[PDB]
């Protein structure tokens, strides 16, 4: 069978640190997770709860969606508006299929989400990689696509792998920008909800001609469950309802059940950001302490982007290094950043403090001896 150009999408460069971590443990040996973009804890109780007795999309949840926009950011939402989706990657292809055609072109920063890059190629579009600067916060700015043709603009805030994000200021440059070059702009909000000092701003509290995208498997705490959802404009709900209807794309409905309720688990949710602000202030102190002295802010999520090209010339090989050698895993920044990825790696601090201090403690112990 011959295979299409649009298939020929890129490894990910973490699979040798995960399946070597995988090996590690099989060996026996205890392992601290940095590598993973997900959070340490499963679906909160309360919506564990929920699907349990049932077993003894769904307007309520679109309402409660709305509901969470103004009491979150005091924006009125229409319920109308929101679509539920099976997660991120149904949002992204919900977003590309209503918005892009053949060869369009879709700008998107660099350091970013690896899989931006690879679901607009494998759907037959044209990722533009922007490589952001750090006096940018490596957040992509206007002159940054001044100069490009593009059919649209993908920000995300916070961003993955940076934990940077977009202030009022900020995103309303980037969107008073995109409209009037012809860039349909698309916010990625996943990561709302796992926010320290910045507050989260929603594209929505600027304009309403944007598609928004988020999930439940970050704050939420649902990853594995394939549920999400997106805001679209009043005129573009019919667009994207058929074409979810018409490729049947849409969220299982014993993770809607959960999804509902987890909107109302407040308590445990921020009982996990508690964590996540214990972990972050530990990284904050002890990572310059090992070696790891230039960072970008981590604003938001649960990430830090370090530069490491004074450690190495290969972050691939250094995450090996540090691997095999500290029993740490960690992320090679080329997923993020094919250009400059060499010489940056990503942290994550998604799990329980515990496991953070142990592999602080193991990080220092391994530099101190390199």
């Amino acid at each position: 069978l011959k295979n299409s150009s649009r298939s020929a999408v890129d490894p990910f460069i973490v699979m040798d640190v995960m399946e070597a971590a995988r090996r590690a443990e099989e060996a026996g040996r205890r392992i601290i997770h940095m590598e993973v973009g997900q959070p340490g804890t499963g679906a909160p109780r309360g919506a564990v709860e929920a699907l349990a007795k049932s077993l003894e999309g769904l307007p309520a949840l679109r309402q409660r969606i709305a509901r969470l926009y103004g009491e979150w950011y005091g924006v009125d939402l229409d319920p109308g508006r929101v679509v539920i989706t099976p997660g991120s990657s149904g949002g992204f292809l919900l977003a590309f299929t209503a918005l892009f055609d053949s060869g369009d072109r879709v700008g998107i920063g660099a350091p970013g989400y690896p899989s931006y890059r690879q679901i607009l190629r494998a759907l037959g579009l044209v990722p533009v990689d922007l490589p952001t600067a750090p006096e940018n916060r490596l957040q992509p700015v206007p002159a940054d696509f001044a100069g490009l043709d593009l059919a649209g603009l993908m920000v995300a805030s916070p961003a993955n792998p940076t934990g940077t994000m977009l202030d009022h200021a900020a995103m309303g440059a980037l969107i008073e920008a995109a409209q009037a070059q012809g860039a349909s702009f698309i916010s990625d909000e996943i990561y709302h909800g796992i926010e320290y000092e910045a507050k989260a701003v929603t594209a929505l509290e600027l304009t309403d001609e944007c598609y928004v995208i988020n999930s439940f498997s970050k704050y939420f705490s649902m990853t594995g469950w394939r549920v999400g959802w997106m805001v679209v404009p009043e005129d573009q709900v019919r667009v994207v309802e058929r074409i979810a209807q018409n490729m049947f794309i849409c969220a299982p409905h014993a993770s809607q059940v959960a999804a509902l309720a987890a909107l109302d688990c407040d308590a445990e949710l921020q009982a996990n950001l508690d964590v996540y602000k214990a972990n972050r202030k530990l990284m904050l102190e002890r990572l310059p302490k090992a070696g790891f002295t230039r960072i970008a802010p981590p604003d938001g999520a649960f990430y830090v982007y370090a530069d490491v090209s004074d450690l190495t010339d290969d972050s691939r090989a250094f995450a090996a290094e540090i691997l095999e050698k500290a029993g740490v895993a960690v992320t090679p920044g080329l997923d993020f950043d094919p250009e400059r990825g060499a010489g940056t790696l990503r942290f994550s601090y998604a799990r329980a403090t515990a496991d953070i201090e142990e592999g602080l403690d193991r990080l220092e112990a391994f530099m101190q001896a390199r």
